[PDB]
């Protein structure tokens, strides 16, 4: 799948996206790819954070479908008018599909000043599509019309001390991009992309929570999301096994909460006082777990636009959630990440562009033996 390596572009903190077209002659967008939500969504007027957008008056095969949406989020929102047209991905599956197209025309807080992409490329399953589940999302409709195989796979890669990139192999899985073996976890429910947690270790100490915590009220894989965010509960017990860890500097506790920075000399981050953070996985088979290991390279992260200071500073990018547990680019920039929707499986291996150091690396690991998995999962 040589062709589709490196097709993914961003810059730090503000997304990995994909090139597309979209219409008849082909308009080529850049579009932020979302295993957290359903819709295909572009820009279709003139924002002035966006480089370009869909012109739909230009495209001979754009359907009007006469229906808006309203899609509001915690914060910030678009609202758009609902079509199809044909799309394609030129760096992807040498096919052309008619999608579902969300052609956003009023925004808040949705689109971010200063990045490079134009809409939002909504991975995950029809259940979470807006308005409702009858709007095919665009990976549906790619496996309904071509032959494309139902899978794909990411290799984000993220940065350190602006230019992120990555791979979005879409049919299958390129070796070339991990190492060591894939370890499987089952998709629990094909809404978001929802995985169990089963335990969950601070440099291999246990945090000994009831794993219902963990996954309270439900735990996903979202390339859309920059932090690795953890239920409240748990979040206090992984910060102060974390502050305890790195107990030889002290830091304000602001910090931990992501309230401010903290900054070093260029050069000296002491990555070796910070530790390891453990989830275990629920496995394929009964009583079988994998655990995955990310580097403080993965959850501290590099801010570069601080005008008020001369250093390299860093945002704490671990923080507490009232959604669940959201895998986000925290989590994804240590793997290749295998979203095997034919299986309802997801895949982890060690990814071969992951930032570590000359004592560390993010890690897949198993098989452990983790009774009760199945209590661990989250029901109203
Ligand atoms: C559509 C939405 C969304 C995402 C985004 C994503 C980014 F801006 C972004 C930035 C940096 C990095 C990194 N590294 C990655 N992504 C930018 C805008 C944006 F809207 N998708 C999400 N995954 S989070 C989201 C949300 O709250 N939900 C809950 C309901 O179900 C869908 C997702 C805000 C939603």
């Amino acid at each position: 799948f040589v062709e589709m390596v490196d097709n993914l572009r961003g810059k730090s903190g503000q997304g990995y996206y994909v090139e597309m077209t979209v219409g008849s002659p082909p308009q080529t967008l850049n579009i932020l790819v979302d295993t957290g939500s359903s819709n295909f969504a572009v820009g279709a007027a003139p924002h002035p954070f966006l480089h370009r957008y869909y012109q739909r008056q230009l495209s001979s095969t754009y359907r009007d479908l006469r229906k808006g949406v309203y899609v509001p989020y915690t914060q910030g929102k678009w609202e758009g008018e609902l079509g199809t047209d044909l799309v394609s991905i030129p760096h992807g599956p040498n096919v052309t599909v008619r999608a579902n197209i969300a052609a956003i025309t009023e925004s808040d807080k949705f689109f971010i000043n200063g990045s490079n992409w134009e809409g939002i490329l909504g991975l995950a399953y029809a259940e979470i599509a807006r308005p409702d589940d009858s709007l095919e999302p665009f990976f549906d409709s790619l496996v309904k019309q071509t032959h494309v195989p139902n899978l794909f796979s990411l290799q984000l890669c993220g940065a350190g001390f602006a230019s992120v990139g990555g791979s979005m192999i879409i049919g299958g899985i390129d070796h070339s991009l991990y190492t060591g073996s894939l370890w499987y976890t089952p998709i629990r429910r094909e809404w978001y992309y929802e995985v169990i947690i089963v335990r969950v270790e601070i440099n291999g100490q246990d945090l000994k929570m009831d794993c219902k915590e963990y996954n309270y009220d439900k735990s996903i894989v979202d390339s859309g999301t920059t932090n690795l965010r953890l239920p409240k509960k748990v979040f206090e017990a992984a910060v102060k096994s974390i502050k305890a860890a790195s107990s030889t500097e002290k830091f304000p506790d602001g910090f931990w909460l992501g309230e401010q920075l903290v900054c070093w000399q260029a050069g000296t981050t002491p990555w070796n006082i910070f530790p390891v953070i453990s989830l275990y996985l629920m496995g394929e088979v009964t009583n079988q777990s994998f655990r995955i290991t990310i580097l403080p390279q993965q959850y501290l992260r590099p801010v570069e636009d601080v005008a008020t200071s001369q250093d390299d500073c860093y945002k704490f990018a671990i923080s507490q959630s009232s959604t669940g547990t959201v895998m986000g680019a925290v989590i994804m920039e240590g793997f290749y990440v295998v979203f095997d929707r034919a299986r309802k499986r997801i895949g982890f291996a060690v990814s071969a562009c992951h930032v570590h150091d000359e004592f560390r690396t993010a890690a897949v690991e198993g098989p452990f033996v983790t009774l009760d998995m199945e209590d661990c999962g989250y029901n109203i």
